[PDB]
């Protein structure tokens, strides 16, 4: 065991010296000893992310590779061998990873308790995370995953979760992946808030739904934005006491009708959990004045909500959304063991066994 | 007098129908007639955007012109004849103008008070402002200006400020052009809050740090980041207690070097007014748990942001710099009108 490990895992940086793991070229992904604030993980599945999994397939067939499953798993083996971590070189792009506890650091910054042998998750990328790939069993090109025996590290300001041994592995992990999303919406919605949810059928979106109305209480009020009639049930099984068709790209009529629905008061809290571009300017235009616009997705542009807002004179707060949170896991799956009708709709969309 | 005008300005709109007035491509400038909740200006200047009048300057060129003032003046004439306002049909961007206050609509959502003859500057594009120009009298090719005489409405919605006639127009738009981030910081800041300013010897930077300093108090601690020693002394006059010497994008450094200075206690508040690009995580990490990051530079990127927190499990929130936040102009000016440090040091770098 080594000593003054870094938290933030700068000791096993190789190169360029002083960077941190993530911007990094080359990792340590030496398994033979730990640092004494690390965990260490019996990999036992990859799941890549999709879009660097699809680039790296598709710049193997334009190679002239044959074999696909076997140019990948070569291609991931040198790879990880080379810069000691899965981070897609032209992409930047990494995933995640499934694994059982096998050591822990007497100095690791303990999060979800956890001990030796556990079944956990990492809820950090790949492209930070130090990683051993001794064999690659199976490369199952239809769900960018690769089955593997190897190791990983976790960091101490690394994140995890405990897998739950009662739920469908990939229930937990269709849960984790968004799990910020609801966490974020408790500390955001008070009692009697109006919440406009844009997306609000989709995965993160009927979870914000449910915490939205849960916080909102009684005399609150949560409306969903969608744009297919086919989702309204959804929307309001999970929470939203109205439901507005629109595209979420369409500012002029989420503004009118978030104000028919609420007598041109508008909405205290707007929580966007779309995955497409240019909705900041209607997501800014649904709140009050002074109101809170949470933006989830990946897709929001940092100069189009900023603009946006000023174009309108929009004093409203902008917040970029953080898929971290203290206890996210653990509150997001919370969420679904209160709501049956949540965990009804998560396991029909998202179980893999039925 | 029209009635019932859309606060947005959507009445405006000729093309497309169902889009707002920025994204439109065609606008009506017909100023015969304002609405009731509109504000009518007399254009006096139109700023135009740097990089739209440099790429119209260059157009015109290739197009084989020779008297650029001329060929852009008469540019510009059919650009707002045709689509009514000067939104660059390339590139998107606009520019502001200054002017006075020609008539005011009885239902105008007035924000700071003006009357007709007022002299003001628009806080909102010109891309989204029905514009008609009736003579360009002056076109300026370094100044990316044109003296006019024109029209232009404001919507309900828009932003302006009253441009005071006792201090230098150009210090007083640079004042204007960087409001919103005092505005913004004098809402974050508690007392004995430490605030750490990253680019603190900037335009807006400097405001920052003396916003910070007034609102954390005496018994607060407001630290600038700066890569130049020869900055020190003015990070400090406006209001820095420490400054740290690192490159915005040396998360490591800035990281230690706060630690140090805070007793391993970080940032309650992190403003980043730097105008580079890769500061995301270094502002992060600055901060305590729970603690507030405000990204003001038109550089941060949100996926580097949000990305960049839940990498190293940073429970910190993290704001989109508005720029614009209610009374911003008159709370700018006033900080200058107070602290006679900034006043000299604005008057000295910006004309
Ligand atoms: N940082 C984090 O950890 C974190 C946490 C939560 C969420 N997110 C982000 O939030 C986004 C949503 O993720 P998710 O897993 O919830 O995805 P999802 O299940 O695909 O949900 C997206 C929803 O948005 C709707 N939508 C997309 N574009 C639309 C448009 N133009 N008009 C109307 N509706 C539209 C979709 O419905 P249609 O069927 O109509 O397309 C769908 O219901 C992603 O960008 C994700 O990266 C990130
Ligand atoms: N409209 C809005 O929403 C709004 C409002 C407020 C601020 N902002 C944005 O804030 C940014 C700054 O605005 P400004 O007018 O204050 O610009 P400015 O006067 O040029 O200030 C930028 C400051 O950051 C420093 N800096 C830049 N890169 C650095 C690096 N890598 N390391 C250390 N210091 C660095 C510069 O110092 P050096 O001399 O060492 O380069 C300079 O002092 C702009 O992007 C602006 O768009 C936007
Ligand atoms: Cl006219
Ligand atoms: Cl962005």
């Amino acid at each position: 065991m080594k000593s003054n490990g870094c938290r933030y895992g700068t000791h096993r940086v190789i190169e360029p010296k002083g960077v941190l793991p993530q911007p990094a070229k080359i990792l340590n992904n030496d398994m033979s000893e730990i640092w004494d604030n690390e965990m260490l993980i019996d990999v036992i599945r990859l799941n890549i992310d999709s879009a660097s999994f699809h680039q790296i397939k598709n710049k193997l067939i334009a190679q002239g590779h044959q074999d696909l499953e076997k140019a990948f798993a070569e291609h991931a083996i040198e790879l990880t061998n080379r810069t000691g971590k899965h981070k897609n070189e032209d992409t930047g792009s990494g995933g995640m990873f499934i694994g059982r506890v096998a050591a822990i650091g007497d100095k690791f910054e303990m999060k979800e308790e956890v001990k030796v042998g556990d079944k956990i998750a990492s809820l950090v990328s790949l492209s930070l995370t130090p990683l051993k790939i001794n064999k690659v069993k199976k490369v199952l090109l239809d769900k960018d995953q690769m089955e593997i025996e190897g190791q990983a590290i976790l960091f101490s300001s690394g994140v995890y979760a405990k897998l739950p041994d009662d739920l469908d592995e990939n229930l937990a992990l269709s849960v984790l992946d968004v799990a910020g999303a609801p966490a974020q919406v408790e500390r955001l919605v008070k009692p009697d808030d109006t919440v406009v949810i844009i997306g609000a059928n989709g995965k993160s979106g009927i979870l914000c739904n449910a915490v939205a109305k849960e916080r909102a209480g009684i005399c609150g009020k949560v409306i969903g934005v969608v744009r297919n009639e086919n989702y309204i049930p959804t929307c309001k099984a999970t929470g939203c006491d109205e439901v507005i068709l629109a595209q979420a790209t369409d500012a002029i009529t989420i503004q009118k009708e978030v104000s028919r629905l609420t007598n041109g008061k508008m909405a205290d809290v707007v929580i966007n959990v779309v995955n497409t571009e240019d909705t900041e300017l209607p997501s800014i235009m649904a709140a009050k004045d002074r109101g809170m616009v949470y933006f989830f997705s990946m897709a929001t542009s940092f100069t189009k909500a900023a603009l946006g807002a000023e174009g309108i004179g929009a004093d409203v707060d902008m917040m970029i959304g953080n898929g971290y949170a203290h206890h996210h896991s653990e509150i997001a799956l919370d969420l679904l063991r209160r709501n049956s009708v949540l965990m009804k709709i998560f396991k029909e969309r998202y179980a893999e066994h039925h």
